[PDB]
């Protein structure tokens, strides 16, 4: 019948995981966390530009070219995108860009190329600033007020106060950003003052672990500091799915990190002599040779691991046990007394506090079977708490009534810690007391066989007192211990999946034990600690960079782009999840969390620099006008400088502006239609893109107006071509515009602008930055740790732990 | 065919909002109302429209 | 007739549930040792020789 009930049982277990973001190899998420690297230095080798001077053919009033060039800042890598949608979107790809890109600290005289023009010596500060220099003094058309400049320019170099400034030629837009990265650094100084405050205060104040610092560290070295905040999105009140991964992934790291048990007592001498006490052959039991399976030297350091990081991981911890099986119920009273109540599953605690009852302690005080009900607030032994009339089995019952996790915040993080009394080891002298005064009773209606044998398997625990306070005081101080390198919040709520607890494996731990204690090593120590920080900054680097893209979305009105597909890459990239089993719920909690999140300070000034000048880099564009605008009546082309003759616009005043974006995402075109049906003045206004025909035979016969057609016979307005005349000297048949009497008309006209000269007096800066750094990586290879000879080993008092030597 | 990528029930009801938005004939105001066309999503209490 | 702003309909549910089909597969029982078994008067079964 087995096969039937546990492939039933296995196919409902398999629903309840597949909600779980959790890896079904359990093993494999070790190598997820200890690969995660702190951060990247980005030190950049060229200056960032967007602008760049270019000559231009300048015409004269009436169309004669003109010998004489000047210098405009047209921008380089024009590919500007098509439509006001199309292009909102390009500059989020801008502002994701400019933050990887963005350097953490920046030098300054690694990049530097001599002026070849100074009398002196003379240095710039890029390869792009001295090719402008050197085509502005050949040049013959600048003043010679900058002609002997930038010969007489000069640098100042200071190495004993660790600064240096070079001349520059940037555009304003690249000057406020050059100097965000050159005045906002984000390395600080360090010396052995923050070295001795990193690392925890509960181990520089300890006993055993002595620490001494024995690397000089120079003036000019600095170092990165880790985010460590704790977590805006409180990912432990409402995501029951989204906490049980980081639960279990931080339950697997501090498995690798408790040191195992050595020097055990012999499990060829304990199990024969545990079996002569017992007497297991001459009673009424089926389960003869069952007993004493579980004895084991693989299965005593399973239950110190298990107890132990489910323990500094906030995980629930079921127990699996057999009620014909009392030895297993005896050692499951030394794991009621030392492990707080909170921790167990409610139903695994309740189903193990009511067979001990209705087995062991209520047969010896002869009093009546206890009818329990299951829904019910109070736990079974806070019933017989009261009903009981002894005072030794009645005072060891009111402590592991009262015995939880007191929470205290101890240098920033919250850590749920025991109590005074379990640290002390003093607990199990109570519960001595409370099991040999339950070794006298006699049990007024058993057998006289199974009552001889409960007897003698409760005095293999009350004779083992000295190697048991011994126990406790060494599984409270590895805890202790470990609690103190954990950066994140130790919060406590009940995951979905527990750790199931084997209380036959617990009875290898209480009757295999020796005397010998065991600490964590320090270069153990240091490397728990260095990747609960390298997991803890990460976390807080994904979310101030999730939600600086969630937040800039939304402020260029982004519509039709999946906000879901960022918090994939947020759960991502945080590299102990999985995305294919995380529930839609909690997907869209997750978003609603992360809107009202502020964004970091670092990257805000960055997306305000780009908001302010977004529409100076569209504007300077070529391969794009910002809108048409139809006339239908004789306008005059107004002369320009460098096209001739051109048909642009200045201003969109008088006339009615549609909005070519929103006329494409409804679809009523009825109103374009009837602007254009009839002969009625109007201004579209979008960004299109353009042809140049400098033939003046496609002005007399008016080809500019004939393009808008295509609006009223097929519904799309993609294919939008405005024409655009520059008619020059270069244009032929430029003869009619010269000889004959008349002057250049067309009927509409296009929205442009012209790009911004070239003075030098507002473009060139001098750039202020260091002179040489040194950025550390890592902060505890400077401290060299060494621990006491472990007999020597001390507890929270100065009396040693495992003191039976 | 909407203002923002929205989600209509069934493949029957998208197959009917195309048929209806590319025509010759359909006049503005439907036209106009198939781009108003998506859900809302309450994380809250689990539920959609 | 066939109009299509006075049609439609705005159809709501939950977003994500989890059914379970048995639900004693996920309780685990086991008995107390057959000599102490107790009948409905508060005395063991089978305690005479």
């Amino acid at each position: 019948l087995k096969t039937k009930e546990e492939h039933q049982k296995e196919v409902q277990y398999e629903i309840l995981q597949k909600t779980i973001p959790t890896f079904e190899p359990k093993e494999s998420i070790l190598k997820k966390l200890e690969d995660i690297k702190p951060e990247q230095v980005k030190k950049q080798t060229k200056l960032f530009r967007i602008f760049e001077p270019r000559q231009l053919p300048v015409y004269r009033a009436n169309g004669e070219k003109e010998l004489r060039n000047r210098w405009y800042w047209k921008l380089k890598r024009d590919t500007l995108p098509d439509g006001d949608y199309d292009v909102r979107e390009y500059f989020l790809n801008l502002y994701d860009q400019v933050l990887t890109e963005m350097p953490d600290y920046l030098l300054l005289k690694d990049m530097a190329v001599e002026n070849k023009n100074s009398r002196d010596a003379g240095k710039v500060v890029d390869s792009e600033t001295a090719a402008i220099c050197d085509a502005i003094f050949q040049d013959e058309e600048t003043e010679g007020v900058v002609r002997r400049f930038i010969a007489e320019m000069r640098q100042r170099v200071q190495a004993d106060r660790n600064v240096v400034n070079y001349p520059s030629i940037l555009h304003p837009i690249d000057h406020a950003f050059n100097e965000y990265f050159l005045q906002h650094q984000l390395v600080e100084p360090l010396n052995n003052d923050i070295i001795f405050n990193y690392i925890p205060e509960r181990i520089r104040n300890d006993v055993n672990y002595i620490l001494n610092m024995d690397r000089n560290l120079p003036s000019t070295a600095r170092y990165i500091r880790p985010n460590l905040l704790q977590d805006r999105l409180n990912l432990h009140d409402n995501f029951e799915s989204l906490w049980d991964t980081i639960t279990t992934s931080n339950y697997i790291l501090a498995r690798s990190v408790v040191p195992d048990l050595k020097e055990l007592v012999s499990t060829e001498a304990q199990i024969q002599k545990m079996s002569q006490d017992l007497q297991l052959e001459a009673l009424t039991i089926q389960s003869e040779t069952q007993f004493l399976t579980g004895i084991n030297s693989q299965a005593a350091n399973d239950c110190f691991k298990t107890l132990i990081a489910a323990m500094l991981s906030q995980r629930t911890m079921s127990l699996d046990f057999v009620t014909t099986n009392y030895m297993s119920l005896i050692s499951g009273m030394w794991l009621l007394t030392v492990v707080p109540n909170d921790m167990f599953i409610r139903e695994s605690l309740v189903a193990c506090q009511l067979a001990i009852i209705n087995t062991i302690i209520y047969p010896a005080f002869g009093m009546q079977r206890m009818h329990y009900r299951n829904g019910d607030p109070q736990t079974p032994f806070q019933i017989a708490e009261q009903q009981i009339q002894n005072f030794q089995v009645a005072n060891w019952l009111h402590f592991v009534n009262n015995n939880q996790f007191r929470q205290v915040v101890i240098d920033g993080v919250l850590n749920q810690v025991l109590n005074d009394n379990i640290r002390n080891g003093h607990v199990v002298n109570q519960l001595m007391e409370a099991l040999m005064q339950l070794s006298r009773q006699q049990f007024p209606t058993m057998p006289v066989d199974y009552k001889r044998s409960i007897q003698r398997g409760i005095l293999l625990l009350s004779n083992r007192l000295g190697q048991l306070v011994d126990l406790t005081r060494l599984l409270a101080y590895n805890y202790e211990t470990l609690m103190a390198c954990i950066t994140m919040n130790m919060q406590h709520v009940q995951t979905l999946t527990t750790e199931k607890l084997q209380l036959t494996s617990v009875t290898s731990l209480c009757m295999l034990i020796g005397n010998a204690t065991v600490i964590p090593s320090p270069q153990t120590l240091f490397h728990y600690y260095n990747v609960n920080v390298n997991f803890h900054s990460n976390y807080n680097e994904r979310i101030n960079d999730a939600v600086a893209i969630i937040t800039a979305a939304n402020r260029l009105n982004l519509y039709q782009k999946k906000m879901k597909s960022i918090v994939e890459d947020f759960l991502k990239r945080l590299q102990i999840f999985d995305i294919s089993r995380v529930p839609d719920d909690q997907m869209y909690r997750l978003r609603d969390r992360l809107r009202l999140l502020p964004v970091e300070i670092r990257r805000l000034d960055i997306f305000n620099l780009i908001l302010m000048n977004m529409e100076q880099i569209e504007r300077a564009s070529d391969k794009i006008a910002q809108g048409v605008i139809i006339a239908y009546r004789d306008m005059q082309l107004e002369r320009d400088e460098m096209y001739g003759y051109v048909n642009i616009a200045r201003n969109l005043d008088g006339f009615q502006q549609i909005n070519l974006e929103e006329l494409m995402r409804t679809g009523d075109y009825a109103q374009i239609t009837n602007m254009l049906l009839n002969n009625q003045p109007v201004a579209l206004v979008g960004a299109l893109p353009f042809i140049t025909d400098s033939s003046v035979i496609s002005l007399v016969a008016k080809l500019d107006a004939t393009v808008f057609a295509q609006i009223v016979k097929l519904r799309k307005v993609d294919t939008l071509k405005p024409i655009l005349y520059k008619i020059n000297s270069d244009s032929n048949d430029f003869y009619l515009v010269a000889n004959y009497d008349w002057v250049p008309t067309s009927t509409t006209k296009v929205y442009k602008q012209i790009p911004q000269q070239f003075d030098f007096r507002a473009s060139m800066h001098m750039l202020t930055s260091n002179l040489t750094f040194t950025v550390y990586s890592d902060l505890l290879a400077f401290v060299s740790a060494d621990t006491v000879e472990p007999i020597n080993a001390v507890a929270f008092d100065n009396m040693r732990i495992m003191n039976e030597l």
